[PDB]
């Protein structure tokens, strides 16, 4: 062994997760500007931005600038980490020493697939539905893909290379068999709520700065806004939900489309209000600016004494599909000392193919005469882009 | 001239303002370990110095676990900028030149110390009272200097390097003459409301993290409570109130003062709700656990049916003082890629004492005949330990 | 950073202590014969101030034979500490980590101030009480430094060394500017009995020793007398009384002063016997030996059916002042460590002129991948004579 | 340690005894002449001297050179001891050792004081009473300082050099505030007798010498003097008395003054008999030669059926004064053998700035495992001149 130990832990680690992790690629890296962080916790703010028509002519004098520009939060909570006891007879030669390492990080590698594949199902927006079960029979069964490729052309929105499938492992095989296998994908449940309302006519606004108590200005995260309702029993969040006038533009030529908006609630607060996605900005009002109309996706003002009503009305498994760059995985080196307490040998290390990073640790135990093993991944991840995460379910 | 522009033009910015910032040269200078980068700002957190209770004895087992650490926020937007023409006339020699440059910084750098005078002045939670005007060696005047170090001493709120005083240029005279005049000071003003009355008990914590809709675990600052009220009727950022019946505590030693608790207003909400400094942590609550009791301010919870009172039913221009490290100055250096673009001149300078990043550039106009100029200093200030800024209103 | 760590952080402790510690600096300082040893809790006896009888003549025979000496009891506790864990953050460069000794250092002083002063003020035994509250130049008000010289000189209780006072700041600024503030004395509170009476005659003597329970001798501190009264209820210690007809008298002059003896009380016991001080060792008992009169300080034996009465009716902030050499701090170097076992760090430390000493240690754990550190004092304080030490209560 | 002792005691109890001996070091020090006088025991004999007004004229033969000189004796008793024993942890090191030794230096110096003070309040022959308490209000009380400056310059026998007032320490605090305070001063007693009469004419004259039993001459005790009454009860010495009549004169023009002449009683004989002071020469007798008329001090002989009154008819402290020169502190070198006997070490002191002489002796011993130490200080002290000596007293 010769103390050799963190080389062979650190390749099994690398090479095991860049294997096994298949829905955690698929996603977009992002980084801090200089790696030079150091405190317990960092909040970064990021930029997304709305394609233009290209302009036509031999030269320009116009619409070089642009227009208005947003942002939306990440924060990073304590990391997902893996912590035994090594007895000596784990350790007594290589190829049975890999086998310990190699399962520690299998066990660690879930997390990050079920995080990623949790959040997708519930904090997704477009929803289709139809009462049947899938099948490859043309006659009186239904094909998930073909909807699902529909909806997101009709709205103009998916302009680009990758758009992704997954299927849960007991619908991929119905199917018959770029499209995926997940073991992870969860299970939706239904609402009890009924007769729902709004009360008061409402309207809402992209903005980009407004004032903190301190006096400064801090740009505000636009991806959710809130709504007030006659009645809040009986929902929970990741439900989905429609008003039943409203219909989607797409957002190009912003034409209406054939069929009814769609909503999705991340938060029920103090029996009065509900926080849902996407943001509800409206195209026939005159209030707005021309470079606010720009971020219009929906028809209507959300009108006084509108009927809301449940999409998710009986529960199965999710299947779940994104266009490219909807989801991001946001990391750091860890905070560390290297070579200043005897105690506690330690290393930093990266996974380039996933984007995480972590610290090995170990020391010995005077209870167990046996060495502690530790090991550590820092990572958040989002949705930036609600309006382009999509679920399907079997019939109700 | 030479094309030495450069070498005159930051002499005479870095200069005057050096001579023309008196408030901004005695808050503390400080430096987060980020670079952030135009296009995103980052909501930089720092700490705020630790307590715990008393630890006693060998054989000591797990008693760091419950160890508690807290937060405050600071912000910063795109930074303040001056933007004007060289005509020719302005560039025929030295003695000419330095003026121009001159009349922007000064410009500029006003902005600076309004900054710091007026938040700390409508932000700050200690306050002190006299009918008599300011004076000295008679019965019938009353002095600030002595009240304005006894109640911030008998809280043990006072560290090595001192305290320090603004006075207002109309008062300074009458105290005849650590101790300095500024011109830029405000007037606070009157306020209508009467009747106020606390709406139901009310009792708060310090908090180590609260949930974001993603998820994840984010810090939350706890300088701000939210306080519910009868009808707000007219009240205003920057106002001053006291509770009846409740007193301060001295932050070590916990034993009672004799003088009324006072509290300060930052933003109103809804009609009901208001927001307030220092948040009041009690010490006779059962219901805080040891390691958080170690926070605690005032003698009792803020009990039902209290009555408010309001500290400026009469107004008059501004007195001001604060503890050391009371308020930071905050700035990063401006990313500029120096000589990647030929068409553009720029350069880098940075206010060694005041701490002010700043950023010079220059260009060319065919349409104009004339050279182009553009400054602009990236800063931000906070009220960091609001428990030690201090207001005083004589002549009331 | 190099692990050079405690050559920076015991010259921060012994300088930041050094600045803020005043009521411990005007303590006297001793020494035990030993050198202390660590695993036992360790009471340690030392002697007062001899008295003998008159002894004229140019023969004396035997006459040293009968001389009679007296002791009292320091008896130090298991050790005081503060102990935290590093973040990583805190140890970048010297001149953010300084801050954090600095921030540990100031909890660990306060304690030992909160000590002393709560010790004199609570056990002493000098009373100086009036119906007015204080002030200067004014005959309707009084002074209080004068009668806190005409006490003691009236006793002859004063030394070379002189006196010494203390103020709270309250009253502090009405007295106007050997005379200190202090943030950190203690309120008295009002106690509700009334009507206590003494229940048979008594009288008392110095003695050297007693039978412990297996037949040796063992000393006895003189201090702490036991007295029987009708039944009594609310007498908390730290309160005050005083004895109808009862005489202090000077010490090295028997004379009889003019004003009432006054007795402090410091644990109540089965509802019917208490513990005073000082012990009333009465002039005119018949049944004294001259050796053991030597010691006397009072008019008369405490007769039957006597009057007490009570000596602080209203509570207010109080302030404490004593003789030199009544207050004694004893502590001596903790036994070294360095290098015994191979996974830790520490080294032994002493604060030169206040007198105290102490143990540093730093060890990394994996728990938490962090490493803690350990700062402990070792100290014990005690009233030597409680004749000495006086209390102010304003405002009766 | 190291058989160095001697040097670390004088160097205390010289130290010492100076700082704590206020009243001892206002009377004159005074020795006998010779360097030799080893008798171990021995009475001196001091001449006194009445001053003279400065002479006029070129050549004189109108008094000249021979004189009625008069002498007074002083009496020098058995030396003030201390005497105690070393145990073994007081003999550690210096900072520990100097302790007993102060102690001890203290307690010896207290006697010294006693003496001086209790001999002059009970001895002395002026008196001032008022039937008031002391204090400055202009016709409520009495202003003690006036009347004694009054009743001596009015005498005339304090016309130069000066005087010394001592107070008790709580008659000084109600006179506000040359003049002293100490606490030693005593309390005198009030006194039974009542209707006593001189029984048979008497009268008295200076005398330079009478006949020893062997037909020698020696000096006559010039200070005393007898008196018979009718049969006394309940007179003890240091009382004070007036007869019916007399009254006093100016030493140096003989003119009478307006208060009664008065008189100090030092010891009664077998109830028929006292010793009264000063003695009362009269003028208007012709039985004095022109020499001895010289000294008279009262206006009639002290003639048959004179009336006494007690001026001693209620008690309290004492205060008193005197003119410079009419105290006395005599003392020699004590007689011993250094290395004459080689089982006991000793050497000899003085202590300057009052003129005692002393003793260090230390002897070991067999029957205590112990050291045994004893220091000796001899002197005798008197009131050279009782005329001079004055009493005042609170009402009756």
């Amino acid at each position: 062994n010769e103390g050799q130990i963190v080389t062979l832990a650190v390749d099994e680690i690398i090479e095991t997760i860049s294997a096994i992790t298949p829905m955690a690629q698929k996603a977009k890296k992002y980084t801090p500007p200089a790696a030079s962080m150091q405190r317990h916790s960092n909040t970064i703010w990021m930029p997304v931005e709305q394609h233009s028509p290209t302009q036509e002519g031999w030269d320009l004098t116009d619409k070089a600038t642009g227009l208005l520009e947003l942002n939306v939060a990440v924060n990073m909570g304590e990391p997902d980490n893996d912590f035994f006891q090594l007895r000596a007879d784990d350790l007594r030669d290589e190829t049975a020493y890999r086998r310990r390492i190699q399962s520690a990080a299998r066990k660690l590698a879930n997390n990050v697939e079920l995080k990623v594949a949790n959040m997708a199902a519930e904090m997704g927006s477009l929803v289709i539905t139809s009462p049947d079960a899938i099948g490859t029979n043309t006659a009186d069964a239904w094909n998930f893909v073909a909807d699902a490729e529909h909806i997101m052309f009709s709205r103009e929105l998916n302009r680009d290379m990758g758009t992704s499938y997954f299927f849960n492992p007991q619908d991929y095989k119905k199917a018959g068999y770029d499209v995926l296998r997940s073991p992870k994908l969860p299970v939706l449940t239904k609402s009890t709520a009924t007769g729902i309302t709004v009360s008061g006519a409402q309207s809402f606004k992209p903005v980009a700065w407004q004032l903190d108590n301190d006096g400064n200005k801090v740009n505000v995260d636009n991806r959710f806004a809130t709504v007030t309702l006659s009645a809040t029993t009986g929902m929970k969040r990741g439900d989905k939900i429609s008003f039943a006038g409203v219909k989607f533009l797409g957002q190009m030529a912003k034409h209406v489309l054939a069929q009814d908006a769609t909503f999705s609630v991340v938060r029920v607060v103090d029996g009065t209000h509900v926080e849902i996605t996407p943001k509800p900005v409206a195209l026939d009002d005159v209030s707005l600016s021309p470079e606010q109309r720009a971020y219009a996706n929906v028809n209507t003002s959300l009108a006084d004494a509108m009927a809301v009503n449940i999409l998710n009305v009986k529960d199965a498994r999710t299947n779940v599909f994104w266009a490219d760059d909807a989801i991001r995985i946001v990391s750091q080196p860890i905070p560390a000392n290297h070579e200043l307490f005897a105690g506690m040998k330690t290393t930093s290390f990266s996974i380039p193919d996933v984007g995480l990073n972590g610290i090995f640790a170990t020391q010995g135990d005077i209870s167990t005469l046996s060495g502690l093993c530790r090991i550590a991944l820092w990572y958040g991840v989002n949705a930036t882009r609600p309006e382009a995460i999509g679920v399907g379910l079997p019939g109700q």
